[PDB]
């Protein structure tokens, strides 16, 4: 498959082991190539009832699979991660159409991805519970939920699937799974490479639709649980330059700046910041735009043009406000001609910003990097400590003391030093997806209180 | 202190390590001596503003404490629990005055306390993240929350406080909680008792009230997180006819039947109903009513007059749908003259049930027993299979093949075989507490992308 | 390949990635086919150039093999595993042929196989350390040991070949790998899978011999550490007798009986005893012995003549000791010509033993059955105990009071109830092959006692 | 108690809750006071019928403990540490007075003491085995060994006999400990300190002698197991000089320099040799050397005679080799009087060292630091990695890149960073005092083969 020539053939609901149309209607959306604007599927949002066939479908391959072992679940979930890594260029295809991040990133996505499903098929085949000892004992055993719900979102569709389902029917569950509107197309991969491992029809079930269809969802009485789905870098004058501006690219310029915690507020110590700019700015006007399959791609298009729109309404707002424009922040038209229509714009960098700004508070999930100044560590650590737990933050900083000392003192829960899965991620993502039986063996007699 | 003699004599709220009136009002409560109907206290439910207070100073304790280590917070709350223990007979007399339940249960209710304060002190001395190794690694650390609340129930005042407070307070978090209106007492005892252990001012604060108090502090953006607050008895024939008994009476009347998930929805095989029945009445009616500080009382008085009443109107319902009344469902007047004004009942059993009667599907909360009878197995196991996960279960049977079978058909959450700490119930609960920094060190030079 | 063809053809070391003659020589020996007599290979016995050629090598491997990641290392091990997967009956042919356990054996051997080297895949991947807490850190790491060798033995070739390298190679460590001098076949199979599942050369070595090769490894400075390789079954009157024979046959006839905590010490109630006895001689004078390439056969010939004639000696002696022969315990004379000399015996049976015979206190390694009467509980507990916790034990009862009540008493360390991986496991055994680096980071400044 | 007048007045051994005189003999030694050369004890070493009679009173303790349950044992234990913390002014005094070592030294060992005592204490409270899941299911349990013995040292004797017998009882074992024949006193107040917290007679013995009461320790068939008991410093120009100054201090001149993994071999880097050294000398001249019972005290005597004369000749040796002495390494006359036959020295550093030294390649276990020259960190990192994973390693540097490179490259197991619990040491060490029993449950019928 190239770029400008795929449409959808195939209904994009799932259920059964095989590709139905919706039973029900809530809605009708347009599914996009945001490389050439052209429409890859016109699909129907799944009603109350068609929600409803899936999660009984699913509630059916529950039964079965969750009375498998936890070996034999391992067994399958290995084989599904092969068939991912066999195929993971055909996937990559797919994801780069609908999404348009770059080829490159997508194949990091669909290994990310396989390896996930490799990880918890490994914590399936070794899960164990607990076992406590006047020679009477008590055992734990951690048993499936039952029918999950994934909500997907558009910037990771394939791997955000798979990060949901891997876990989930690793542990015994099945799971309905509704992307988002947006990216209809590669979770349906995913679907049908569950089936060909050997999950049982309905396992991994697929719901397409919007607000409405993921309300029926949560609100389903036999769905046991839903899944759901500004960050700042700091660099100082003791700095490594060149990884510094680097770790500035990687932040604020991967899948097109449409990622959650990116680093879109940069601090720049004033000692190392024209050094910075000069470099940043030169390094950002060479990041090569164009078709997402090419392998030397870099930057493709916006997810549709609704956000592109916002994006760049983002970066006039801060010109309005004082902002100075160094390059990109408005539409690119490549060269190809087979993309003219697509959703494409230049990464923007921002000079002269404060804290007043919009451009700074506001999560504009696009390419677009807001540098502040600043004096000293003191100054820096009070101005970037209004972000949450769950925002993420970098320093770079040669320094074993400076270094731990900011990300010590900062809120953010993901922080990075000089840059921007273990048992614990596991464990705690497998405590989600389950819950702990426990009985109680009396050997012995019973001492009544009476 | 004894019976008929106590009332409150000091505020029963506790904010910067001291009782003090609450600031605010939302509403007036009696605390009532169960045993004799004596009103030992007239409070005050706390208002907005009294959340406000007791949640700020809790905040100014939790900077404090969390910077402390995790030896010197296991050092404070091993501290706390030899308190606790020295002083078990004081707070259990408290605990009974105010809630009604044998000084034979308050005392294993305060045991489980300290028990419970002694294990999470352990795990804040032992706490630990993961280290995941280009040279460059990661690493996760615990964090506490922040303020958490914890809302208390009537039926085991003293230990919810306890069981909320140990873990909360171990991962370096504070607490507000709120006891039930209806056992506001014994909290400060424990609230005492840490500050005396050595605790910041503030580190645990008592606000009294009910919904409304609850609501507030539910609502309150300081706030990081709350903590909050039939199951059927089978017995077969192949079982300990005398372990089944027994095992019967401590699921049904242990803290006068007002206890969550009590096998009060007991099934008999029609082999040996007779014989259990004959059994269960005799041993029932032996059970001595009266004072709760006395040695050898086995149950006291009901926790208020509301649910006196409530409980009594179950039992006569189930006469009038065809239940057998065998012994107790009424008043009970001891002979002791000071507790006429008490709460009491007799315990009582019901035969002749089926499963239409309303005193088998609802939780009564009271020293109420029902008995069915049934053939065989298959019988049993879809008449008791109603129950959810959250609901506990009891099996009796010399056979290890029979009883299994049953405790995993059976969808109960918490099963028995033949009656009614370890690391994961502690990890858990942690997990509850808490949250996951991770902080990724790039020692060498950023790859980028571009 | 079939029974009676086989003859090695290649060298039998292995070092640099490719089968290579020893350069040393401490001896000379001859392995054979049992089904037959045959001898499939004359091979050298590693001298102590030979091994320090093996180890040198290793030592190169372990450089580069423990400078890769836990996720490179599991991808290359769950490779491994499934080209054990794809070859599994040529694997189990290859066992067959060399050590003469039926292939339907083999087969599960191989299973356990690549089911291990998935497990210890799963484990390198996820694979952590800890994060340890006055706002100074420490950490530690889990580092492989070097160059590790593991001796394999006789009775599972393959499979212990696979249960040593596997989590030797999962944490980091090269091995040397020692066969048996009987079945030195079987481990350059997997030799060669590993690697052609992208070991570097050298990871897994295998160098042949005997007691001297052994010495030579143990003594090498190089080598890190070595990883090297009665107990009673217990029927009382309340079991499943069915499920009591084929599990005492399960116990005594697997693998010729040449397995380690074999349940060879058959202890019978006294009521149940002729019933027993003529039930187990009428199913073992059933088993199919043969061609162990036949899918019919469930016993093989004996490892070899010398080991054959020892357990024959076993027999006469307890004849007369008093033991009387129910069947079996001669040798074997199948009808097929190319059998005629393989090393071929009956399972045999023994009746009337007793505690002071030659044939219960010492452990055969044969396919001999010692049934022992006993009156009560109370005396097979006590005739019993002399059991040491390394054995394994077996108990058949329908009671879960009898059963973990006898287990408990027990000594023996592996217990089975009405028969004969988890987490735990694989911690334990990783630690065997790896050792802890801590490393403290002092964030702030030193505080001199001095 | 001072020092100078102290004397044992009962005997030594311990055994059944009480001290016993040893009723076999192995020798006769006399332990010291080091501060003054008086003779504090002249005590018989057990012979082969006393460690008998200790083995089999364990023996018979281990019965009674092992059948307690880890929150008895951990009541136990916690108790035991208080009554340490209770009494820790004594039991440093006397930890003193045999061993030499300042009492502000002496408080932080009975610190560790009692913290190892709680941290194990909440283990053996929380200790759980595995559950594991055609239906059926496995459990483990970890099983004390038995009778376990414990080998002393001088430099840490109280602090080694906790940390051995904290882990060991936690498990459910017994422990029969030998302390060194130089240090017997202290070992006998953790005994007494172990059976006044309620431990049964006989769990905590306490055997005196050298190596032949440790063979007939060790040869003893019914004990179980048996636990047994250079290091660079390297420092770099881009650190705080005087952090690396006072833990160079730190490394060499704690506990009189007799301690394992001390950091003896310092390198420091040309550019900032002078300035080091000179500032090293200044504060090691400064070290009050005295009676260890004065709170201003350092430095105390070596342990015995033959022990300062072994080091003196370790700095005389160094001198006519070639190195140059700037302070110490001679005898030190203290004003007191009551010292004057102590075995005092003066702390001691050497410059002008190499490689080749003898002083340099052999562990003084003295104060006498070895200063090495260095140009840059490539020939510090060849000159120093002959070190084994079981010595310490510290390096001084602000960088944290070139910190973590060093620490990695070197093969050391014990790192520090600009210096010098968790879970897994507990595991790892309760792994050690214990074993894993596994049961196999079989809830269905058996599969014969046959
Ligand atoms: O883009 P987004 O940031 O709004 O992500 C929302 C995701 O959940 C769905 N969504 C939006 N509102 C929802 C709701 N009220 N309930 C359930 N799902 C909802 C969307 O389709 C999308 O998959
Ligand atoms: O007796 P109960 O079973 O109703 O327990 C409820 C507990 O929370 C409180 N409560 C009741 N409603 C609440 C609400 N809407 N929000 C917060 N707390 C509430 C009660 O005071 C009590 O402590
Ligand atoms: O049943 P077995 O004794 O035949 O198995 C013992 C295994 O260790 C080896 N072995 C025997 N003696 C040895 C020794 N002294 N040193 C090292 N290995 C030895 C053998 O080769 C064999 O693989
Ligand atoms: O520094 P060190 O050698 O003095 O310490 C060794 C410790 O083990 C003991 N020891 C010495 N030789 C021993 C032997 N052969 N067997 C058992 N223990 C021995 C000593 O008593 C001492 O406690």
């Amino acid at each position: 498959m190239s770029t400008g020539t795929f449409v959808v053939s195939q209904p994009l609901n799932y259920r059964g082991g095989a590709r139905v149309e919706p039973a029900d209607a809530s809605g009708t959306e347009k599914a996009f190539e945001p490389a050439t604007g052209r429409v890859i599927a016109t699909f129907t949002c799944s009603g109350e009832k068609e929600v409803n066939l899936a999660v009984q479908n699913a509630k059916a391959a529950f039964k079965i699979w969750s009375q498998k072992s936890g070996m034999e679940r391992c067994r399958i979930l290995l084989e599904a991660a092969r068939i991912i890594r066999e195929r993971e260029d055909e996937i990559a295809t797919m994801e780069c159409i609908n999404n348009g991040k770059s080829i490159f990133e997508a194949r990091l996505d669909i290994d990310i991805s396989w390896q996930c499903l490799e990880y918890y098929a490994g914590l399936a085949a070794s899960m164990a519970g607990e076992h406590i000892q006047g020679g009477s004992f008590g055992y734990t055993r951690r048993e499936p939920l039952g029918v999950c719900v994934g909500i997907g979102a558009w910037n990771y569709p394939f791997q955000i699937a798979s990060w949901k389902s891997a876990p989930a029917l690793a542990c015994g569950n099945a799971m309905v799974f509704k992307p988002s509107p947006f990216t209809p197309v590669s979770a349906l991969l995913l679907a049908e490479i569950y089936s060909e491992a050997g999950v049982p029809p309905g396992l991994f079930n697929v719901v397409q639709g919007g607000a409405a269809t993921g309300q029926f969802l949560c609100q389903h009485p036999d769905v046991a649980k839903v899944s759901f789905t500004k960050s700042p870098l700091i660099i100082f004058s003791d700095c490594d330059m060149n990884n510094a501006v680097k770790g500035a690219l990687m932040a604020n310029f991967l899948t097109q700046g449409q990622v959650c915690c990116n680093g879109t507020r940069v601090f720049v110590q004033k000692e190392i910041l024209d050094k910075f700019t000069e470099e940043v700015v030169k390094q950002t006007q060479r990041i090569k735009i164009g078709d997402p399959l090419l392998e030397d791609t870099r930057m493709g298009p916006l997810i549709n043009r609704p956000h592109l729109e916002r994006v760049l309404g983002f970066v006039k707002v801060a010109k309005e406000q004082g902002a100075k424009v160094l390059c990109g922040g408005d539409i690119y038209v490549p060269e190809d001609p087979k993309l003219k229509d697509g959703y494409y714009m230049r990464p923007c960098v921002l000079t002269n910003c404060r804290d007043d700004m919009t451009c700074v508070k506001e999560e504009i999930f696009g390419p677009v990097m807001s540098i502040l100044s600043f004096d000293t560590e003191a100054e820096v650590l009070e101005r970037a400590n209004d972000t949450t737990f769950g925002l993420a933050a970098g320093v770079f900083t040669r320094d074993i003391q400076r270094a731990h000392r900011v990300v010590a003192e900062l809120q953010a829960g993901t922080c990075f030093i000089n840059n921007y899965f273990g048992r614990e991620n596991g464990r705690v993502t497998i405590e989600y997806y389950s819950q702990l039986k426990t009985v109680c063996v009396e050997m012995g007699d019973v001492e009544s209180a009476f």
